[PDB]
DNA sequence: GCCCTTTTGCAA
DNA sequence: TTGCAAAAGGGC
């Protein structure tokens, strides 16, 4: 319980406060050493700061000769530390860098850097305590702080913390060569949460069909079974189009009550029932894809709900629909004039459309819902995108939080115009309601770096304007290189594993300043589970962690 | 009143002047200090300037070996403040550098750098008192000086005050990280600003629903609640399409007598009460688009007037509207030929059609042109709300009311931008016709403003480029830095910069704004919530942290 | 994004 | 039958 060295010096290095330490023989004797990274205590005038070891080099102290004193002691055989103690006192030197970082304030929010440069005599270096480590961190163990694979260096009982604070309406960034362990502590907080806070609901842009259920060697376990092990029951919502081959796969590794904990629903409408639906995604698909509806789409996109009241009319819409190539149900029937025809069958078919009001242009244009043919399923008669919205923004639903997947491998090539229809009509219906509900949901998406780019930015609008109603975002990319810096400049977390690449570190370092520190620990260590973790603003500066296993979180979290 | 340390040299560092600046062990005993980023009085023959302190480093003075003599005294364990004075008093020092910004000279005017060079012997640093830091800012509190969360930097009698010469006719710059205080800081200028001079006026163009109530806590409370807590009555305009939902929130939070703070409009007209409307918002949409309208909405557009007074003309005509959809109310009556229709029912409408130039006919056939207006259209309205916010913001019958205008976009849903952009080309109009006869004297508030200013040609660009000359200001928020024009950067008048971690952010600040170069770190390094970066023209044309204060605590103290 | 084609409808 | 306007899909 004393300082550690002696500072002899202090300066202002770009951004930040630096000051020099000298280790002297006695306590270079005795076994005192620092870690790189380490964080240690300065008091400088009776306050407390924060600071971490970045460099170490040998110097000498005073007027002396290290290497001929070494090269002579080598030469004459003379063994130092037994022979010439009084040689051995004047070599034994190491001098350390240290960096600020800021000062914690009682009752308060760290207070990042510091203003105020300490002069040399009136500094101390103490090292760092269990209980302060611990009161650093903490104001459901995420991880544990360790420095490298040191002995030493390890502290099993500093823990950081889940919470949803943390999380719910805030971006966060995950980036990590392949293989590190990025999906493994994304599925580790997102058990947790669920675990901890029911009352946090999330949408999961599953990319890769690695989420629900997971049995290769390649990946830790999935949430349907992480769900199932820890208890939770009525939680998990699958929108698929391969229901019948996933219920099979869900009742044989979950048992014969596999209904308990996952609702399988299915990705298709029968658009003879939603023509209105069938004509606004048409209508959108032009705004998506960057060009202006025709006028065609959109009177038709205004006026369908009156044109219902029109059997011509609505013979027609059908009609177009029928011929863009979308299948009916067996025992549909038209009421064109006063006649009614049965477009199921080939002759009836044939009789009204050779017996054929803006319903006209669209029965000849109709050549444009081809596209919806991947959605289009006969006899279902229910609107997908209204059961997500309302397990997402439900007014009954606040509270009891609810956890949507999304399989969007089976959607073919439109997972990317169905996503970003979703994604416009939730934030949409999100500011609709803002004041009478916060929506309190968190949008998980793996290999960001495709959806984080379209025309208009759905994703833009919501990455920069989702803080205030609530909706926060945690996308994996993998590489830090690969997404645009105006949304990495507004992530507040960050958990960054092992980056072999040296653009990767720079692009990190020049979008987040105190990233600056861990960059060499980057490049040269690549260790597994190994993460820096970054929380604004409760917690501004680079922590290590090693983040626990999924088994071993559940065989925990079980008692 | 006496120096704080000793000057020791001094040189021309590129365009800015500079001087080291040395404190003597007796003086660090003492207690005294300097912060970084710290205003001081520089005094060389004759005349005070203005300097901001930089850096800080130590350096051996004279024959010394500081690392060797506290080695050893460690190594003695020898307290170094009660045992060895003379050696402590060796090795206790510390050097400073100083930047001289220039000096003020007449009536405050502020001389920028300095052409001349100050010798070390004769110049000296003096701590800047109260009296001087308020003269410096000067020449209702909108922030108080501090310099970052240092105990002792914080000066709250120092603060600077919302006038409107500083907004009104200047385009002010908002930027900073997402959750910082850029929303709270536009609504406390916005409430001093109607509160202390009621004869401006304001377009708040909202985009997110929360300028008139907010009662999440996830931001500062709205300005119908701010004007209720201050008393101000009868100058908030509010224009959505959801006047019940509006009407409920505004009952049941304002209280019972809502409708003296906020009087609520629609953003629906009857197209049948305005043809010409009709027809010019058809034509503008166009142009707004790629360019070159059809020949025949061009001629629509020019003799609609002259068609007035044709009723077959006008019949075809409201047979064209009535034709892309939109409904007429309940009796509705139409001259063709020599009889008189009833397009409000069925068979009429059908006998009408089965009846039917010099323009109506083709009007009449491409009707589904108008389609896109029935998300305007609701009948029996008869408003023109376009028409009643230009009389609002640049009516003649003012002369200096207040009036405060906000429009609620979300509800338009996809109109809005092509609603924006005819409003704001409609008001500049105005504006410009009349420029010589009174000015339009209102604000612009803009937020996102990075979806606006993209086009060089669009009618926002063309504002704030040539606002000044007629009296119309603005004051936009976007975030970014790196998403604004350099055209648009370097003519921005007043800065207001949050906490940014982007350093493209930082150094394209700087690239606009030269004084921005020395306070990049600490933007880059303090992530602080509602620390400001004020830098306002001509008069005071440097930097000058700020601590922006919580609307809430601001209402509290006007009460008073 | 930008630049040609095809089609329909109303002259003549 | 031809010429011209105006809207919407293709190629690059
Ligand atoms: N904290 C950890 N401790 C020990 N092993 C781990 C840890 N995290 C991950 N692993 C191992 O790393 C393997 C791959 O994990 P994984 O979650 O797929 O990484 P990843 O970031 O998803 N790679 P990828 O998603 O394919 O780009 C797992 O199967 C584990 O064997
Ligand atoms: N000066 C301040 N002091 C204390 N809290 C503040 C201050 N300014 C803002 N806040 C708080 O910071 C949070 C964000 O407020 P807000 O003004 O909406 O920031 P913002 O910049 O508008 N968010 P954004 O629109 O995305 O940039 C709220 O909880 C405010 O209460």
């Amino acid at each position: 319980e004393s300082p550690i060295g002696v500072v002899v010096s202090s300066r202002r290095n770009g951004p930040w406060a630096e000051l020099t330490l000298v280790l002297t023989p006695q306590e270079l004797d005795q076994g005192k050493r620092l870690l790189l990274g380490e964080l240690v205590r300065v008091s400088s005038g009776g306050k407390d700061y924060v600071g971490m070891v970045l460099d170490g080099y040998y110097e000498p102290v005073g007027r002396s000769d290290p290497t001929y004193t070494l090269a002579l002691a080598h030469i004459n055989q003379v063994d130092l530390e037994k022979e010439d103690p009084w040689a051995r006192k004047e070599v034994n030197f190491y001098h350390h860098r240290i960096v600020l970082l800021g000062r914690v304030v009682q009752g308060g929010l760290f207070a990042p850097s510091t203003r105020l440069l300490p002069p040399v005599v009136e500094a101390r270096v103490y090292r760092m305590t269990e209980e302060e480590l611990q009161r650093l961190l903490a104001a459901y163990a995420f991880g544990h702080l360790a420095y490298g694979l040191e002995e030493g260096g390890e502290y099993p009982e500093v823990v950081k913390e889940v919470d949803p604070a943390l999380f719910v309406g805030r971006r966060t960034a995950n980036f990590g060569k392949t293989g590190f362990g990025k999906s493994n502590e994304n599925k580790v907080i997102l058990t947790l949460l669920a675990h901890a806070f029911p009352r946090v609901g999330m949408l999961i842009l599953d990319q890769n069909a690695e989420y629900l259920l997971q049995t290769e060697a390649t990946t830790s376990p999935g949430l349907a079974q992480a769900f199932k092990a820890l208890g939770i029951r009525g939680r998990i919502r699958f929108y698929t189009a391969r229901e019948e081959a996933w219920a099979r796969r869900l009742k044989e590794h979950l048992g014969t009550e596999w209904r308990e904990y996952v609702e399988v629903l299915p990705l298709k409408v029968d658009f003879y029932h939603f023509p209105e639906l069938a004509v606004a995604l048409a209508y959108q698909r032009r705004r998506l894809q960057g060009a202006e509806p025709p006028q065609y789409l959109e009177n038709a996109f205004y006026n369908l709900e009156d044109w219902k009241h029109i059997p011509d009319r609505m013979a027609y819409v059908y009609g177009a629909l029928r011929k863009a190539g979308l299948t009916p149900r067996k025992g549909l029937k038209i009421k064109y004039k006063n006649e009614n025809y049965d477009i199921s069958e080939e002759k009836s078919w044939g009789n009204l459309q050779e017996a054929m009001g803006g319903a006209r242009e669209l029965y000849s244009r109709a050549k444009v819902f081809s596209f919806l043919r991947a959605f289009h399923a006969p006899g279902k008669e229910a609107n997908f995108l209204e059961t997500i919205k309302e397990d997402l923004l439900g007014e009954k639903t606040e509270g009891e939080g609810k956890v949507v997947i999304l399989d969007l491998p089976s959607l073919g090539e439109a997972a990317d115009f169905f996503t970003l229809r979703l994604m416009d009509l939730l934030f949409d219906r999100a500011v609709e309601l803002y004041g009478k509900r916060q929506a309190n949901f968190l949008v998980v998406l793996e290999e960001a770096h495709n959806f984080l780019e379209d025309k208009a930015g759905i994703f833009y609008r919501v990455a920069k304007e989702g803080r205030k109603y609530g909706i926060g975002m945690l996308y994996s990319t993998q590489s830090p290189a690969s997404i645009p810096m105006e949304i990495l400049s507004q992530t507040e977390n960050f958990l960054v594993k092992h980056l072999s690449s040296e653009e990767d570190v720079k692009v990190l370092k020049r979008a987040k300043a105190p990233f600056a520190f861990v960059a060499d620990f980057l490049l040269s260590e690549p260790i597994i589970g190994y993460s820096y973790v970054y929380f604004e603003p409760y917690q501004p500066f680079v922590v290590p962690l090693r983040v626990k296993l999924l088994e071993h979180v559940l065989k925990s979290l079980d008692s």
